[PDB]
């Protein structure tokens, strides 16, 4: 699924991202937005041959398990086929605990590069929240 923007931040408010650990939606709505481009079935490869997945291109090299990337750990205990489903809830409780394991959103390369520092709020701008 291709989320629209608010549709994701009404999605991500729901399941309790709004300032998760400090995070206000903005934040995930941003992430979302340049890991994903929103689509929930986004993977991409890693040079260590781990692939990131779902709207928040969560890895396998730590977070889920998708049988290919040996010696990963899978810390949110879900196959990674799960980050790909049109339901953002094991995305959702993945990046929480991600997000909970002390580096906060920095787990999230294009949020610490392109949403980082920046108005954030602004991806929530006009949504219904
Ligand atoms: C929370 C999450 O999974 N974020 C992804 C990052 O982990 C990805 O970064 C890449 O992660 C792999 C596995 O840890 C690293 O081996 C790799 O070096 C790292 N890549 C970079 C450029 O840091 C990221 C890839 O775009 O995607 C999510 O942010
Ligand atoms: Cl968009
Ligand atoms: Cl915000
Ligand atoms: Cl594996
Ligand atoms: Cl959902
Ligand atoms: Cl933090
Ligand atoms: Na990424
Ligand atoms: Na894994």
């Amino acid at each position: 699924k291709v989320f629209g923007r608010c549709e994701l931040a009404a999605a991500m408010k729901r399941h309790g991202l709004d300032n998760y650990r400090g995070y206000s939606l903005g934040n995930w709505v941003c992430a979302a937005k340049f890991e994903s481009n929103f689509n929930t079935q986004a993977t991409n490869r890693n040079t260590d041959g781990s692939t990131d997945y779902g709207i928040l291109q969560i890895n396998s090299r730590w977070w889920c398990n998708d049988g290919r990337t040996p010696g990963s750990r899978n810390l949110c205990n879900i196959p990674c086929s799960a980050l790909l489903s049109s339901d953002i809830t094991a995305s959702v409780n993945c990046a929480k605990k991600i997000v909970s394991d002390g580096n906060g959103m920095n787990a999230w390369v294009a949020w610490r590069n392109r949403c980082k520092g920046t108005d954030v709020q602004a991806w929530i701008r006009g949504c219904r929240l």
